[PDB]
């Protein structure tokens, strides 16, 4: 049925030393998902995770859809060679009344290539199970 | 100190419908491995495993150094859509001298954004023990 793919941007902001993640969305979710009604959150955490700060973040959770759209952005407080370190890991992941996660799968993202400056890049990525 | 990193290139080949991953070298190395006169391996994997083609690959063993340097080709047979599809899973393993073979980190490598066009993309890939 293929590959699930999440669409993602990337930009770090020097003026603030922070680095700033935005999930969009996701593709090609019916090859991953076989139940029905599920609902569908995105967690995303900056490894190896440094303790003087957060590094773990959840989408709001929806609707399951063949095509699902967060556009959820999340801010992390970093300076760049710190950043230059770290890998992003995304995981597409089922919840219920039960609060409990049930990620998938998912893509991990080098960061040692993000510009100091200058637009975001935006690129698809495979989730792997 | 800092994160282990992996160079390598990726390239498609239309005209032969083949795909290849350049394992370059590897880079602060001393980061995830202390043991001494080890010897390092680099795993290769284009997953998910279609168990038609072979699917697994790995570097000659070479003696540990902070930077090391393999230089091996991997070509691997498949049409560019099979290919849009993958994740390279690369790992740093050691062959203790008892025939061990686990392993220190790794990273993970979405193939979503090869060029059919054949364009090389040449970059360097963090490590997450």
């Amino acid at each position: 049925s293929g590959a699930t793919r999440i669409q993602i941007a990337l930009k770090y902001d020097e003026k603030n030393k922070q680095f700033a993640i935005l999930i969009i969305q996701l593709s090609n979710l019916s090859a991953l998902l076989q139940q029905q009604d599920q609902k569908v959150n995105i967690r995303v955490a900056v490894l190896p995770c440094s303790e003087s700060t957060t590094c773990l973040f959840r989408t709001r959770p929806l609707d399951a859809s063949d095509t699902l759209v967060f556009n959820e952005v999340f801010w992390v407080s970093m300076s760049y060679p710190a950043l230059h370190q770290k890998t992003l890991r995304v995981d597409v992941c089922t919840t219920d009344r039960s609060h409990l996660e049930e990620c998938l799968g998912g893509a991990q993202i080098s960061l040692a290539e993000v510009a100091r400056s200058g637009e975001r890049s935006t690129r698809w990525y495979n989730l792997l199970s």
